[PDB]
């Protein structure tokens, strides 16, 4: 379970039954010959399992415990998860809002969900568990304080993700914070802030063994490497996740976070340029493919693996106007629409990815 370097080698990834169950049964059934082949291919593609809420946790346990038993069997897989429960989650959107909110003694909830879940980490001490931590949080305090949710919700982000680090700090973790992507903080102008903020959890955590890095373009689009700018990314030099991590990483150095590596979402980068008419439009991108499959052979001195963190298929946000968390951007003319809840199976969603996959999967 310990590890010396990248903790993503001498490991395997595990493909959970959460998403292979969502894939054979909502998606399958529903396709034929090659098609219905190649979506089995998919299910096998580790990707981490999300613990969005805390009825998640058992599930955390089970996906374990399957780990555990197939090690016995000569396995040598590795659990991959992404802690996501922040109260007022989501703060400069609508589409993800969570179930604690600060008002509501959101922190100290979110605290007890930390707790439920490293009791279930020197549980399974014995399994390699690769983490993600808070996608879409700290990223929203660099540029939307405009927004009141994120200005307020400030110090319970601070604190609840510094809660997190510290007791997720086992030898037989690795977790990797998340840095927003290329287009939202890879831009010059909020690099600084961005390594700023990063260094500054870091150091507040009192620079934690198991924080080995960042995660960057998590469920998000942006190429790894292309070398092509898009029309969308005008303006910034920072175009891929590759530019992006090289411009931020010696700015961590600077502000005190030195040997940081970091993981890049792929899942939904295959097709490039993606269908986006603006780079800051995330809900359901059309014209987007499974991308990359994860590997630690990165050829990349700053990245540890390729990874698949959000699973394609699942939806980033409903497109009915009349629903809860309804947010404007998922209704957008480059959204695929129709769309249910975010987080909920969205079929058409996984056959564009299917179908637009490279490598290919049929
Ligand atoms: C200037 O750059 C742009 O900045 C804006 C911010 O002002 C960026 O917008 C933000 O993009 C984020 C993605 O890049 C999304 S995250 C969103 O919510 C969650 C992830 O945090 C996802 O839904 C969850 O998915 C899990 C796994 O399927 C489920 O378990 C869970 O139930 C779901 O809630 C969803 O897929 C993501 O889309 C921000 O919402 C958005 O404001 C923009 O990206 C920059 O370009
Ligand atoms: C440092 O940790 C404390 C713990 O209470 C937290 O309140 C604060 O917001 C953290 N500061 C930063 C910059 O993360
Ligand atoms: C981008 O990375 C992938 C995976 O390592 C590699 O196969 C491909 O050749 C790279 N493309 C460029 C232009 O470097
Ligand atoms: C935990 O123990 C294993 C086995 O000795 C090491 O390989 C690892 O580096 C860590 O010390
Ligand atoms: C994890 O499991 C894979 C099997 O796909 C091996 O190839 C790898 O070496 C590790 O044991
Ligand atoms: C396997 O698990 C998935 C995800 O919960 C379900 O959608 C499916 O119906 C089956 O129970
Ligand atoms: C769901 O189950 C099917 C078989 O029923 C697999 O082919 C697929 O990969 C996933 O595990
Ligand atoms: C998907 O889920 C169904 C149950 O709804 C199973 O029967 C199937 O084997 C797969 O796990
Ligand atoms: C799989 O997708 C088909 C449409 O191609 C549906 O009819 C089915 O209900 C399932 O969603
Ligand atoms: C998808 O393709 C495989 C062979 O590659 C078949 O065995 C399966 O029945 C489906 O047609």
């Amino acid at each position: 379970a310990t590890y010396s370097g990248n903790p993503f080698v001498g490991v395997t990834p595990w493909a959970n039954a959460y998403y292979a169950s969502e894939v054979s049964s909502l998606a399958i059934p529903s396709l034929t010959g090659a098609m219905a082949t190649a979506a089995a291919a998919v299910a096998k593609v580790p990707s981490f399992m999300w613990l969005d809420t805390l009825d998640k946790t058992p599930l955390m346990e089970q996906t374990l415990a399957d780990i555990r038993t197939a090690n016995k069997n000569g396995g040598n897989y590795a659990g991959q998860f992404v802690v996501f429960d922040l109260p007022d989650r989501d703060c400069a959107a609508l589409a993800s809002n969570g179930e604690y909110s600060i008002a509501d003694g959101g922190v100290a909830k979110y605290k007890n969900y930390i707790d439920t879940i490293r009791q279930i980490v020197v549980e399974y001490s014995d399994i390699r568990t690769l983490l993600v931590i808070e996608p879409d949080s700290l990223a929203n305090l660099v540029t939307n304080l405009g927004t009141p949710k994120c200005a307020n919700a400030q110090s319970a982000y601070l604190e609840c993700i510094n809660y997190a680090v510290t007791q997720l700090n086992l030898p037989n973790v690795a977790m990797y914070l998340d840095a927003g992507h290329a287009g939202w903080l890879g831009w010059p102008a909020n690099q600084d802030p961005a390594a700023q903020l990063f260094a500054n959890v870091y150091k507040n955590a009192s620079s934690p063994r198991a924080l080995r890095g960042l995660a960057t373009n998590v469920a998000n689009y942006n190429g790894w490497n292309i070398t092509s700018p898009p029309s969308y990314t005008q303006g910034n030099a920072v175009y891929n996740e590759k530019l992006y991590i090289h411009a931020i990483g010696p700015l961590l150095a600077n502000h005190g976070w030195s040997n940081a590596f970091f993981i890049t979402d792929q899942g939904r980068s295959g097709k490039q340029p993606t269908g986006q008419q603006q780079w800051g439009d995330w809900c359901n991108v059309i014209g987007t493919g499974f991308g990359i499959r994860p590997s630690a052979n990165t050829g990349d001195s700053l990245l540890d693996s390729f990874v698949w963190v959000k699973p394609g298929g699942e939806c980033d946000g409903t497109s009915d106007s009349s629903a809860p968390r309804f947010d404007s951007h998922c209704a957008l003319p480059d959204a695929l629409q129709p769309a249910p809840q975010a987080g909920a199976w969205f079929q058409a969603y996984f056959v564009q990815l299917l179908t637009n996959a490279n490598p290919s999967f049929l």
